[PDB]
């Protein structure tokens, strides 16, 4: 069955090409300068970004509090690429459509922690499908909880990014993450675990022939669902102290309900 | 690196957790599946049992105290473990602190499944079992403290792991290189990969039947790092509320700084 697990990553990873807007390779290019990106390293060149590239989201003049809403913003719309992703899984679609909704609903997050790793360095991150580059210094930089709300994000990437994975082997992952049969409220675990045993095997297999000198890569990726599992707790605790502290956190309230799921 | 080798640190690791530790899973099963006059416990359901039970072997308080002198010698019975595992003794001493310090939780959760079914869980090296209805039935803040032990291993212990598997596992926890504060992380990531290694090898030989064991097994270290942070929350709300408990210095140790 080695043909099926590769025949099962295969078509993970054209998915995964189709689904997202930005793959890690490109990333990579732009970041280590390999169409050179604007750059916000302050708020001088923040009012001129927004003002020559037009980043999507500005509608709270303050501008701590507009980069926080820019990242649920984009983070709304990487859900539906996940959603759209998690279609193309074998099985997926074929499990109860409740199971379904719930898989999603507890593995978005993780998810989309994998992935900003992808579009983060050491030095800052990729926006606007990697047209910007906005510097770490400045996101740990904006005042109250909003900095240290961006701080954790970095930290998380820097250690992540060691392993130097590529979108082939992300492809695979991303699918373990979405079937977990541990989700509370599942209905039927059993076809869930059917599944995720299947992507298991392929993504072992995709480690061993991508990266045949790292050792234990299997093991040590695995290892990564634990930081995933409790930044996502502890972005939560995060949330909900600027919920409580932030007054001036005010959109429509039809923009609350698009975003209700993230805030 | 090479299968022999791999077998051998696993009979290495097996032979000293047999000598770690006094209750192993394979005692704690044959009593508490029974059909042997000579091992049955007595067993513990409410308050009237529970005075029968310290002649033949506040009420809350002294349970706690039960299971927090239990954990004192469980950190004891690891420490030993830790010292066996090629390697470790090598590591700088503030790294095996650190390990030791972050690591004996985890243990501890996962060892204490051994001594668990669904109904309760063995006392006084397996001469008692004790119900889950009672423990949960206790006051205030300790019934819930002690319910979510028997939930994690009610979940740990559908993968039917032996005390050979264990021994591995627990191994591996311990040589984690994402501990805070760890100074040379390499030596240790050398080890658990050699660990790592043992553990995947001896699954698949002792459950060839059960595909990708070694993931599920992994799956459930993210389950333990989890529990540990809750149960350090409880503790800490139970200590501020709670003067009549007194933590052993050790376990105060490990704490400080959780
Ligand atoms: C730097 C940072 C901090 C917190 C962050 C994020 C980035 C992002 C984020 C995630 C995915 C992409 C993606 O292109 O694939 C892009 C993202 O930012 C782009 C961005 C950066 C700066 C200003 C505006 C827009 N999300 N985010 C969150 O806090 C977050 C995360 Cl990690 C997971 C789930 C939900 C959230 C959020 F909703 F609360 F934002
Ligand atoms: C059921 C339960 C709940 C919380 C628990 C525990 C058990 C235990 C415990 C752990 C290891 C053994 C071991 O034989 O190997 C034994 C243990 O109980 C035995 C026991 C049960 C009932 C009455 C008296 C004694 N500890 N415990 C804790 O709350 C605990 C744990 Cl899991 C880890 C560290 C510290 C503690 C404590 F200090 F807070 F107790």
């Amino acid at each position: 069955e080695s043909a099926d697990l590769r025949a099962l990553a295969k078509h993970l990873y054209d998915s995964y090409i189709k689904s997202f807007p930005l793959t890690k390779a490109k990333a990579r290019a732009i970041l280590t300068g390999k169409k050179s990106p604007f750059v916000i390293y302050d708020m001088n060149s923040l009012m001129m970004g927004e003002d020559k590239i037009k980043f999507k989201h500005i509608t709270s003049k303050e501008v701590a509090i507009r980069i926080f809403q820019g990242c649920q913003f984009r983070s709304v719309e990487a859900v539906q690429e996940i959603t759209e992703y998690a279609k193309s899984i074998p099985g997926f679609v074929n499990l109860d459509l409740n199971d379904q909704v719930t898989l999603l609903k507890y593995g978005v997050h993780e998810i989309i922690y994998t992935m900003l790793a992808s579009l983060m360095n050491k030095d800052g991150v990729l926006i606007s499908e990697g047209q910007g580059f906005m510097t770490r210094e400045f996101l740990k930089s904006l005042r109250k909880p909003f900095g240290d709300f961006m701080e954790p994000k970095f930290e998380f990437a820097v250690k992540f990014n060691a392993l130097e994975l590529d979108d082939s082997d992300l492809a695979i992952f991303i699918a373990v993450i979405i079937l977990s049969g541990d989700r509370p409220g599942l209905l039927n675990v059993k076809p869930i675990e059917d599944i995720q045993d299947n992507l298991l095997q392929a993504l072992e297999l995709q480690l061993k022939l991508n990266h045949p000198e790292s050792s234990q890569l299997f093991a040590k990726l695995l290892q990564k669902m634990t930081d995933l599992r409790q930044i996502v707790t502890e972005h939560v605790q995060l949330l909900q102290v600027i919920k409580k502290t932030e007054t001036d956190m005010s959109l429509h309230p039809l923009l609350q309900e698009i975003y209700k799921d993230l805030y």
